[PDB]
């Protein structure tokens, strides 16, 4: 194989990874050099019908429930056609915003499914990346040559429709795709060595080696959390890495006030300038100097605030303990990804059903221990081949959809569509999809 990239986006039915259902997925592959090398790949995902979509996601997508079941796929095989594009050896998965949103997006329609929810990203040479944080790296340390936008707030927008407008780039299902590809062909040739030093750190052990505990080594760390107002960036230090999980360091925010944590205990400590930073997700982490005087003069860090506290923190490594403490401490299984890993034996067994032709599952003999799988197997089969139930299932499913569907949640879902009817009545396509809306749940739960 050779190395490619995998530009994808998806379009969802809300804004919750687990909770909320897709509707459609793009992506593309490109070549090391971002030249397009694969054809459109752009599918849709039946909804089950224990699910009603946000109201405010089918706006912002104009993708109906109707559209979304007449056109897709049960989501079984939705996720098996992304498995396949994911799991093409040499692959750099990627997108903007994927780390916080679509990738977890991706995790959960494996764990619905049967599939492995992590090894995708990793095995056979694979990464990820996101443009997200590239850009807003950009424009903390390297901001010469790219237009940077102010949203209606003042503050430096990163919204990808706002960055390719105010760049040039124009901006159907592949929109959002093409979009972010033009934005890696932005940096790449506007700040090239930041750009291959961000690509070449996304490895978590390239990022370990810029970790130095022992001597608090401060760093640059641009992240979502810091706010747009100081543009998303800091100088950290790690104090510790946290006592459970493998891939998170504890780092001190050193622009911060570090009072609470000089001054109090561990369990009242449980504001906290107090960060995890987490080398398997990309993070931006680079040496102290990588952000210029002038930077930090016009992002209003204070240098020797920064080196004040370190000095503190340097002095007083009690700290450390201090902080490790602090981090040693719903029955919807769809909410349960992170409730913890699978056994050895159990992935085995998943494996199992999913190689196993749906019309040979209720005949299929095999255990199971953790708690989740029953009720994910469940829902796996009513949700995706509705007609192999029994009627004892049928019966089971029935009671499901009733207890989605409560009383609070129909009345506060009608009253919402009549609501967002009154408040957009004057644009018609809004109006159009939320006529749609309606007509949906009436079908489904009134
Ligand atoms: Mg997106």
């Amino acid at each position: 194989q050779q190395s490619t990239f995998l530009f994808h986006d998806y379009e969802t039915f809300g804004t919750h990874p687990a909770l909320d259902r897709p509707a459609q997925f793009a992506a593309i592959r490109t070549d090391s050099e971002f030249n397009v090398i694969g054809e459109p790949e752009v599918f849709y995902c039946k909804p089950a019908d224990d699910y009603l979509p946000q109201p405010g996601a089918v706006l912002i997508t104009g993708i109906t429930p109707q559209e979304a079941r007449a056109k897709g796929e049960n989501e079984a095989a939705f996720a098996a056609r992304i498995h396949s594009l994911f799991t093409v050896p040499k692959t750099c998965i990627l997108g903007y915003n994927n780390v916080r949103f679509d990738d977890e997006v991706t995790r959960n329609i494996f764990y619905r499914n049967f599939y492995d929810p992590y090894a995708w990203s990793w095995q056979h040479d694979n990464s990820r990346w996101d443009l997200l944080d590239v850009m807003r790296a950009c424009y903390a340390l390297r901001p010469e040559g790219i237009n940077w936008p102010e949203n209606d707030d003042g503050l430096p927008s990163f919204r990808l429709e706002h960055l390719t407008k105010a760049n040039g780039i124009e901006h159907d299902a592949m929109a959002d795709v093409y979009a972010t590809i033009a934005m890696a062909k932005l940096v790449k040739t506007r700040q090239p060595r930041l750009f291959d030093y961000l690509f070449t750190h996304r490895n978590k052990h390239k990022l370990m080696a810029l970790i130095d505990v022992p001597q608090m080594k401060p760093l640059v760390h641009v992240s979502g959390m810091f706010g747009a107002w100081r543009g998303n960036t800091s100088w950290v230090a790690p104090l510790a890495w946290h006592p459970e999980n493998r891939n998170a360091v504890i780092m001190v925010d050193l622009a911060g006030d570090i009072s609470p944590l000089l001054e109090l205990d561990s369990d009242t400590l449980r504001a906290v300038p107090v960060k995890l930073v987490h080398i398997n997700k990309c993070p931006v982490l680079a040496q102290a100097n990588t952000l210029r005087p002038e930077d930090a003069d016009r992002l209003g860090i204070n240098r020797q605030h920064c080196l004040d506290n370190l000095k503190i923190l340097r002095e007083n490594p009690q700290v450390r303990e201090k902080v490790v403490a602090i981090f040693a401490e719903s029955d919807n299984v769809d909410a349960q990804l992170y409730n913890g890993f699978f056994s050895d034996a159990d992935r085995a067994a998943m494996k199992i059903v999913l190689e196993t032709e749906p019309r040979n599952l209720p005949a299929l003999d095999i255990t199971f221990v953790d708690k989740r799988i029953e009720k994910l197997l469940f829902n796996y089969r009513a949700r995706n081949f509705p007609g192999t139930l029994d009627y004892a299932e049928q019966q089971r499913w029935l009671e499901h959809r009733r207890q989605v569907f409560t009383p609070e949640f129909l009345q506060g879902y009608a009253d919402e569509l009549q609501m967002l009817v009154q408040q957009y009545a004057d644009d018609k396509e809004k109006v159009a999809l939320l006529k749609a809306l309606w007509q949906y749940a009436d079908e489904i739960v009134e």
